[PDB]
């Protein structure tokens, strides 16, 4: 039931990676559903390199992330950044996921033409880190 993903920011900390599923057409976190033998870091990390083949091992922080309960369901998503905008992100297994895009992340406030899903609700959370990793990386 705990579902675990990321927020995958890129190195200018400007724009984020998002997924579209199968299922739907709303844009979210690639994530997925953690297994009973794994602990929430390695859900993400085998969930994420599924969706987009790309390994987080190295860039999570277990103290970052933003942890909501949302609709009966318990989602952790982990904050990431420095991941670049040229690799070449492609599923594992083709119905992983339908789509991977970048998005521009200030532009995404805009919204409620594009539906998402879990990261309107955390704007906020999410826009505060952001700015806040703005500041340490100048």
């Amino acid at each position: 039931i705990p579902v675990r993903g990321a927020a995958i920011f890129n190195e200018n900390l400007s724009k984020i990676l998002l997924v579209q599923g199968t299922e739907s057409d709303s844009w979210s976190f690639p994530r997925g559903k953690i297994s009973k033998d794994e602990n929430d870091i390695d859900c993400c990390i085998r969930e994420v390199k599924e969706e987009i083949g790309f390994d987080l091992t190295d860039y999570i922080d277990d103290n970052q992330f933003i942890e909501r309960n949302i609709q009966g369901k318990n989602y952790k998503i982990f904050l990431i950044s420095g991941v670049s905008e040229v690799f070449n992100f492609k599923p594992q297994v083709r119905n992983q996921i339908d789509k991977i895009e970048w998005f521009d992340f200030k532009k995404i406030s805009k919204t409620m033409n594009i539906k998402y899903y879990l990261i309107n609700s955390m704007m906020r959370p999410l826009s505060m880190w952001l700015r806040h990793q703005r500041q340490i990386k100048n």
